[PDB]
């Protein structure tokens, strides 16, 4: 069936709504979890190591390389969970706010899976379905929406480099699986802020008619809940998903489908 | 814990190369397996109760949902998994070609979904995440392929039928999720026959020739394995999926993204 | 420019409201219009030919094909834009209604094209560009909608079968270049009827909320007129667009794309 | 004619280019005035009324270019962002900065570009019912991915989305401007030649032949496209035959995308 | 489909000569890749995509052609043999070395020239249903005798001979290679000349002018061929749609061997 | 290349298995294609016109010649494919047999070519490379065979007539090629009724030995397909073969040179 025994995973942003979900769920699918978010310190349930780690630090990135080296040899599962968001009109966003968000969300992938690629390829020997690495995109990655230029952008390009890494890792023998994942609107921190500040723009009357808006785009009727992540992640980090790379995995509640 | 415990699963086409391999994984999640398929009787490993079920009779369906009634009082996922394929030019293809393959791979699902929808209902009272019906679609319900033309259009009205569904059963509060499944080549009889027809049609050079270039069209670098479909329809079928609804589940090994 | 000089052009349910405004825009790019449509007689403003054509009788298709045979000995292009619609719950929607469905908006094509084959080859010849077959599909061909399963299943098959055609035409040598169309929500009795269905079925409140959501659903916040599909139609079927087959051409206001 | 750009004021970025030349011809030959800009400081740019010198990655460029637009005509009723790069690269070997680099070329130019001739574009959206017009290149680059091309695709695949936000944006905001993204396929270009030359030299294919050849098969129609077949699509998409075409995926590749 | 060598990777040895050159033309009209081939060390070949200095007696001079379409395309689809010498003789005063050096250049070349290219036609076979495609040039001298043409007419039945041979045992082995043989009749080429000035010298004609209007009579068309008669014939065997053309006498002599 | 561009076609027992694919061959390279045999009508793809024509009647080659006088003025080609076939012992075959086989296979050639050469004259003055008359004679014009005397025997007949023409057109300066074709073994009705009539004589022990049999004569170790005639009618039709007459152009599979 479906499990991550011997899987030593990454998880940024570990911390946040959905990132302590997948850790939690990753444990329970029995994975070895090295946690890693902004704050100095934090009790992430489930972690087997903590870090302080700035995604956007080739630095950070180096000192989480060296702890796997150091204790494990390998990484099987690489989780690139940490994002931001921000709601802005086109016309008053500086170029300076599009490279924040580009730098968080796109910039973390490419300086963390090429530092953490010398073990990915050591994860690419140790499984015969591959390394696994999951790139969270978003439904933002593939409808457009007015106000959300620099996060849905930022989501697309998330979902084109996944596509690319994909082909490329397979291309070069490495045996290793790269997926983007496309969460609906899923009730965390960052949902709440974007409809605050859709509401502060004037785009929504009231935060109750954003709501209710938002949760009827959705097919289910309803915001997802973190923990409704979990599963896909772990799936997709399992030998359960040796045949899927390159696939944008939606867990979205049908959001993109009508 | 990805699992289908207390979960009662209808398969069709379950003597099939794909269908054996779900029937085995399901079980192994701890599902209640009732597998159809065309033969009067067959030994389908991990299935509880075995019915010759023609998925374009009204009557067979009928005889699955009598069982499954008088057995269980529920269904709490439903497999689409029967269909056909075939490879012609289009100017040579009866009308009556393009309706066979129809009648198998869509009406199978309209037929099927009608009369087993009052145990369906009752499969979303049963659990909070829902009753699950997986339709297998094809990437050829996502890219379009010459010389398939039949098959290719069944497997696109497949994929609708699947967004449709899912959007109206969640309006209608029934609980019902419903997603379509696209498997790349799979090693199977039916993808066999597939490139075999291909090279007596002259669409093909030789039979050597077609297999490295379908498996080079896959990023990963090769066909799937049956059991490689196994993993992702215990996931649609869990309670893990509950926020899955209207979705592409996509298991291609990366075709359909290159 | 864009233009179709001495392009033959057949257009199916051309009595209707936007396959009027079709048959207006190709004569004004100088088309010569073969207008066909379910009416004994009708006048259509810039038709050179009216036939009644019922586009589920091979025997209606063959006398296209003798009286362009007979006047013109090729076809240039052909726009398959007869189509129809219905709104129904799934559970009471017997298998007769999905088949009605299907004769009409895929059957009609399938015969058609064969049965134009051999004078579209002859347009294959006439025009570098090559042939044009525009399949009118749906942004319902694109995503899915509760209440429109018949519907939706039937114009996503047009949007496959039009990849299928378009590859398999070019694969054999025959320069017909196949692209299927997908309007959003246009102006026309079509549009009137599913919005009236709609309501007496209870799936809308009043047939005012129902436009009103209908309308919102368009980023460019408006149903489209009739005359808003004619250059688009006028673009693919012209050799402006002779590298441009097998590609949905979307005319939604920006409907499929939030 | 019946799709034209008559009193259509029109910038074209890139013009100088393969593409960008054949833009330049087919919105002139449908009776567009045309301000076509790149990076050399002067080019003979067949139906051009007025050449720029313009870096597309320079706010003090896209000044210029507002500035003579707001002189001469008063508005823009039409902007092709043609200009855009590519690299082939192997992405362990790619620094950050050469992703950064595509990204200030093929993003950052629709980014600058559409904020300084925004005001120019309203008045474009007063002057059409139809509304003003901006056409952004992307690529099927942006549609599908590709070993060795993660910076190009996925600059590419940005441009997409942003068109799809600033289509909705621009329309939610009441502005009247059409925001459209354009997928060529295989173009025959000097950008597309380099590409499969920077493919050999990495070792992706074995020669430039067998490069050629496969690249060719994979579009349906069995070639490369040329670059006057981008022609006709940008004009419609300028013109007012296009007045519910907004934050679409506009593809002309053969088919590639589609099997 | 139609006649057309779309994707198909031809080689031509005798290149540069009168019947070579339309050869290469044709092929290249029909969309054909041509790797032409000849003595002179360069040579402007019209449609060529390759020339190399080839002679087709020398092991070595075919293993660098075998180089070159290996590393450029990975198989070769069609191998047009069309290199040959003929003399003008009196049998007795013939010594064996004439003999063998007609033979070498005639026959050798598709033996050794076939051996070293076999790799790459098992490969043209598996590219496409109708199979690589092996074209020999023989002769209506390969057919029917003549006085004074013993050297020639020998090695022309030779070929045709190691056609049919070659033909049956590649279908037996299973390789999918075609293999024909040509029989032109008399063509106007510098070979045709000074065949026809070497007969005036031995004493077999009074004239230039009587020896070519006896053999133009022999011909029931009435003429000689031109080269670019040639063409058409090469280019149908070499294509798909003489898939069921294997062994045969392919003659394009305006009648001369059937009257 | 090699093409008919403004070549009128007469093409005899175009209904028949070879007949249809000469003719679609021809139209694809562009001849305009008269196409006659037997029934009254037929639906003969690429043919312009398609007339009643039994070979064996003068008067049927008088309408053949009015027709193609009135539409055009002349015949560029002239393809005699109309043919008939007897197994039989040589002991029990009366005169008549042989006489009915001679009437369709050789005087169909004489009656037809006699009436049609003041328009096959007009031919040889509308192209340099001339006319173009076909003569379908067979393998077995070449080899003899048991049980096969009567066809062999007018086969040869075709075979000759076909030189002697050639050599007697040139002469009298009427610049009209006359060539003979020799397929081998073709997959049509009629190879399936020799090979059935060749089991119920006792030559074959079944009709399975007796097809692998004819299958192993052939060098290329198959039948042909009535397709594989095609581009070598074509050729001989063509200014490409304007050095080609009385030839032998063989389409045997090797079968006539082992
Ligand atoms: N919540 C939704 O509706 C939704 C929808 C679509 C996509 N997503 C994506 O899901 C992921 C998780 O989102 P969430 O809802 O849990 O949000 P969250 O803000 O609750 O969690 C994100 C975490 O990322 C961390 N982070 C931010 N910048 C960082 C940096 N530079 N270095 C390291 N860590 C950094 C934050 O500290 C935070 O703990 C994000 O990539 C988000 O874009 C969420
Ligand atoms: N194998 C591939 O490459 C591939 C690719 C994409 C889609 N699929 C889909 O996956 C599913 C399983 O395919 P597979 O590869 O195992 O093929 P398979 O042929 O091995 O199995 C299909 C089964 O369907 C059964 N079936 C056919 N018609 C039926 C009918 N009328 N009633 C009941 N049963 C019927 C057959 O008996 C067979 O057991 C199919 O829907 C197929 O189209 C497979
Ligand atoms: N109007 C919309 O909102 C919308 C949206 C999506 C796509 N479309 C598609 O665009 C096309 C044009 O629709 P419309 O809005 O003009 O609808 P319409 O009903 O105004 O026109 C449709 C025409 O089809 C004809 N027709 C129906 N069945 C026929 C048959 N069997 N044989 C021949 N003619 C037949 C009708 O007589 C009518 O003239 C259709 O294919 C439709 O599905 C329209
Ligand atoms: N050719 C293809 O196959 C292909 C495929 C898909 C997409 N595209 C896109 O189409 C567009 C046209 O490309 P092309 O094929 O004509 O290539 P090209 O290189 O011929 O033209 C691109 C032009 O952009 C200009 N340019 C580059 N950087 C610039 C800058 N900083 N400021 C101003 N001008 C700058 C160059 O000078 C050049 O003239 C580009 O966006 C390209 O990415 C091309
Ligand atoms: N012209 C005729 O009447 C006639 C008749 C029947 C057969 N053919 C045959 O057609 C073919 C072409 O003849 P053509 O008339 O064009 O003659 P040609 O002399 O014009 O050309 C023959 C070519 O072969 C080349 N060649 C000779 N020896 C070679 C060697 N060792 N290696 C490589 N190249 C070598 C010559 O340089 C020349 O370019 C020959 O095989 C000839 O025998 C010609
Ligand atoms: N099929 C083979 O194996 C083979 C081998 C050698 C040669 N051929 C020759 O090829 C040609 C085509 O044969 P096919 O295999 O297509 O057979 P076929 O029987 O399918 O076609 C022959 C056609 O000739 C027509 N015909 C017969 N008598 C006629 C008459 N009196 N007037 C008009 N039409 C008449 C028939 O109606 C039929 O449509 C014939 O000349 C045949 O002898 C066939």
């Amino acid at each position: 069936t479906i499990a991550l025994n011997n899987v030593v995973a990454v998880v940024t942003g570990a911390a946040g709504g959905i990132g302590r979900e997948l850790v939690k769920a990753m444990k329970a699918a029995n994975a070895i979890v090295i946690a890693t978010d902004m704050a100095p310190s934090a009790d992430v349930e489930g972690a087997d190591h903590y870090l302080q780690h700035d995604v956007t630090s080739e630095a950070g990135w180096k000192a989480v390389a060296a702890l796997a080296q150091e204790k494990y040899g390998r990484v099987d599962a690489l989780v690139h969970n940490a994002g931001i968001s921000i709601v802005t009109k086109f016309e008053d966003t500086p170029l300076s706010d599009f490279h924040r968000v580009n730098t968080v969300n796109v910039d973390s992938i490419i300086i963390g899976t090429q530092v953490l690629l010398p073990l990915l390829k050591e994860g690419g020997k140790a499984r015969a379905g591959g390394a696994s690495v999951v790139n969270f995109s978003s439904v933002g990655g593939l409808r457009g929406a007015a106000f959300l230029a620099a996060y849905c952008t930022s989501k697309a390009a998330v979902k084109m480099l996944s596509k690319c890494l994909g082909a490329e890792f397979a291309a070069l023998g490495y045996n290793i699986r790269v997926n983007s994942v496309h969460p609906g609107g899923i009730d965390t921190p960052m949902l709440g802020s974007i409809m605050d500040k859709a509401v502060e723009l004037g785009a929504a009357p009231s935060r109750e008619v954003a709501q209710a808006a938002m949760e009827m785009r959705h097919p289910i009727g309803r915001m997802g809940r973190p923990a409704e992540m979990g599963g896909g992640v772990v799936y997709l980090c399992s030998d359960a998903a040796s045949f899927v790379t390159c696939t944008e995995f939606v867990m979205d509640g049908g959001f993109s489908q009508v």
